[PDB]
């Protein structure tokens, strides 16, 4: 089960912690992928599930955007968690650098709401370009359900800890 986590509200945790080692030591129903439309795992944590998948993850996605076509940014799908979790749920938050809106930021956290529990990085941070810093602050004001944060950034996870309202 989780453990080391330090307990942000009710229902949000975090951890400073690479998710593919928490994935694969805790195996949790559901790993939260940080998503683009086009489920290309590339970088980021994409990148990072994906290659601890040994690719598997992208055969399965290729063959999910063959079939039904690129998600919506704020959208989601539930896909194989493969090795790491029963289930990944690919989120697509907005990604910054692409100019798209941050506003949609709520919408894709709102996905979570349907999981009782899951393990998922910040939405839109890293390589997406939004302030992990508000991103974790849409993450406690929209989700519902038990989320198990995983910051793989040491100097990110204690300046979001010590600035956490
Ligand atoms: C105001 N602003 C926008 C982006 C940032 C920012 O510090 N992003 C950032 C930088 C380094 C690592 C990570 C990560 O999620 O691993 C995120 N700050």
């Amino acid at each position: 089960s989780f453990s080391g986590y330090l307990k942000l509200t009710d229902n949000v945790y975090i951890k400073n912690a690479d998710i593919v080692e928490e994935a694969k030591k805790v195996k949790p129903t559901v790993v939260v992928n940080a998503a683009n439309v086009y489920l290309k795992h590339g970088g980021g944590v994409a990148g990072a599930l994906n290659k601890a998948t040994n690719n598997a993850m992208q055969v399965e996605s290729d063959d999910y955007i063959a079939t039904n076509g690129p998600l919506k940014v704020g959208g989601s799908c539930v896909l194989s968690g493969h090795n790491l979790a029963k289930h990944c749920l690919h989120v697509v938050g907005p990604n910054v650098n692409k100019g798209e809106d941050i506003q949609l930021l709520k919408s894709a956290y709102e996905n979570f709401n349907q999981h009782e529990v899951l393990l998922a990085p910040l939405l839109s941070a890293g390589i997406f370009g939004a302030d992990p810093i508000h991103s974790l602050r849409v993450c406690v004001d929209t989700v519902r359900t038990n989320v198990y944060l995983a910051v793989f950034d040491k100097n990110l996870y204690d300046k979001l800890v010590s600035s956490f309202l």
